[PDB]
């Protein structure tokens, strides 16, 4: 499978709520908010108009990262761009290819994994909120890119993976020969650094390489701070076999308390060597 | 316009200064010191002559990242290359176009996104004389590299952005169109992730994509620790429009204590929609 | 200067987990010749090890290894029961293969790059115990074609040390003008870290060399890392700078200030060094 080209106008409805706990998540209908929010995948060319309604009591906002918006969609209290408890507001994203500019130059375009968070809760860089877990993925294709098997978002949030509570993954289950994608995104205080046991993926916009020409440094461990985002696809299980592979904070005090999940890889008979549960 | 071919021998004269408040530049004219120091800039194959005058009555040195410079322009005490108090000094700095070897490989240029700043100002690693200002940018760039409208330079030195109160920028101001130059450094104990909102550049040498074969990651985001330095090019208000567009780093706590300024996006009448402060 | 051959050879090497003097413990080839950091292991891709591992010591340890290929039998962790018990025994194997076109069109890189090996297990089920002890070592996979160094230095950032060095010893490498000189850069334990080299610079790519004119990767000095981060890079030791102490050091300030600095002796011919007074 492989991206289209993009061009279309599409829409959707977004609602911040608050969840069990003293929690808050963005959810595409109303009462199926989660943490992290809702994966938005768009390709280059692509517009999208988001319908954002405020559930909560406090002010929100909904701000995004690498994708085009006009200053009335950043989100932020400083422009008037959040929404007032029980508010509604039309954020508007835009995306685009890349291409020459009339001075000659090279305009990347907006294809990579990028993310969408709050700006307004608890502070005006949205701590509060970003702590409460107002985070989502984007991902943007270009024309051409390979499309996966499956897709899944592992946040680093403070101490956290995707706000649970220590040593309880989460865990991602996938057959030998899958092509999985991983978007890692990074919130809060403190550097990560991202370890998947088993696997690796190169360091650029894809996490695959172009072919022979590409100089990119293969990795299996990347440091991360708060707001960035990566992502890669791999082949499951390839070249190593089926098993529960590790993925994990590599910060030891931060592995041990718990930042660790497993890559659940099965044979296809569905069973994992090694592995109970 | 683009950067010529290098290859002139340039002198300038520098001085060390004591500056309000405990603090310390480096300035191209007596009483003229600046936070951060002047933006030297060069084109592959210039020699610059750092004539070196330390005004102060302390020991204080000019090291460099990144160019040619022999031993005796080190600017540490274990070389004896540093500048005694009332003392002056000439720093050699070097630079060279990439080009292969008789080996056959291909040596690196000098181009690219640097800095100088103090090696001996309260400890031998300089870290009394960096934490009271004495830091500063320069550019190396190759034949033909894409030259700006107007660049400026944005340094993470510890909690502050150029030594500069809490909360207080600073500020940029471009017209809609304006290719806007930033070279980025960070100093002192913390990593920090530098984020623009409404632009976003390549991770590469240049900042720019060099066409559609570069697989450099597309981010608006990065990870930046003690004496990193990067530096990219962006085209103001593409595909977003005019406004008070924020730059900060997005350690959440770092924002929220003052690390965080606006780049001040006009139309070509002047106007910014929005900007109230 | 040399070139890597392609790979595909089955190697076998011993090696063992041993304690050393105040608390540490560290990986050798030889009983009794363990060192922080552990032997440098060097494949070509393609290249197979079976690695004959013994754990001399009165705890259960582990042999983990980043980017290469390897069985979950090879991980090395508990969870999969792959740790070797005290006075055990185990054969680790590690693969690797070239890059190359999938049937389907896509690309699958190769195993090529700067690696590194170290425990899974002791004192947490993570290895903070047995890193931190200072079983950790160096593993470089080459591809056919790359440019072999005329020596390597592997540089550990652990916690607050170098290479589980006492503060301000080090280490110091030594290399004349014009030497080929290949670093490895493993960082473990807490905290970040950032590397600085005087007088030299080096890509920030795969080999740490540019590839040629068309290669965009940024020109560095500087990088910032953090635990089980690896790369590598070559250097022509005093390049268009000349002989001299070049200083290597985290740029942390208080880092640096605290004694994680060393020293790249940069000899002229004649093996003096300008201005280096020890
Ligand atoms: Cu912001
Ligand atoms: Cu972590
Ligand atoms: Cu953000
Ligand atoms: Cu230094
Ligand atoms: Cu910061
Ligand atoms: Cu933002
Ligand atoms: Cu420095
Ligand atoms: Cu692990
Ligand atoms: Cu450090
Ligand atoms: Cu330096
Ligand atoms: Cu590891
Ligand atoms: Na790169
Ligand atoms: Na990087």
């Amino acid at each position: 499978g492989a991206a289209p080209a993009g061009g279309e106008v599409r829409r959707v409805t977004m609602y911040a709520e608050r969840l069990a706990g003293g929690q808050m998540g963005y959810g595409l209908e109303k009462g199926k908010a989660s943490i992290p929010g809702p994966l938005i995948e768009l390709n280059e060319g692509d517009t999208l108009h988001v319908e954002f309604e405020n559930t909560m009591d406090v002010p929100v906002s909904l701000h995004v990262h690498g994708l085009d918006y006009e200053i009335s969609s950043d989100g932020t209290k400083q422009n008037k761009s959040h929404v007032e408890p029980g508010g509604t507001r039309t954020y508007t994203w835009r995306t685009h290819e890349p291409g020459r500019r009339a001075d000659g130059t090279w305009r990347a375009g907006s294809a990579g994994y990028w993310h969408y968070h709050d700006h307004v809760v608890g502070t005006e860089h949205g701590t509060g909120g970003i702590r409460n877990g107002l985070y989502g993925p984007v991902i943007v294709r270009r024309k051409g890119d390979v499309l996966p098997d499956a897709t899944h978002t592992i946040v680093f949030n403070d101490g956290t993976i995707n706000n649970r509570p220590a040593h309880t993954g989460p865990n991602f289950e996938a057959t030998v020969g899958d092509r999985v994608e991983i978007v890692m995104i990074t919130h809060g205080e403190y550097y990560h650094t991202f370890h998947m046991h088993g696997h690796r993926w190169a360091d650029n916009r894809t996490g695959m390489l172009t072919g022979p020409d590409d100089p990119s440094q293969v990795i299996d461990n990347k440091i991360c701070g708060p707001a960035d985002s990566f992502g890669f696809q791999i082949i499951a299980g390839e070249g190593v076999g089926a098993g529960a592979w590790m993925y994990h904070c590599h910060v030891q005090s931060h592995s041990d308390m718990g930042m660790v999940g497993l890559f659940l890889v099965k044979k296809p008979d569905g069973t994992i060597p090694g592995y109970d549960p």
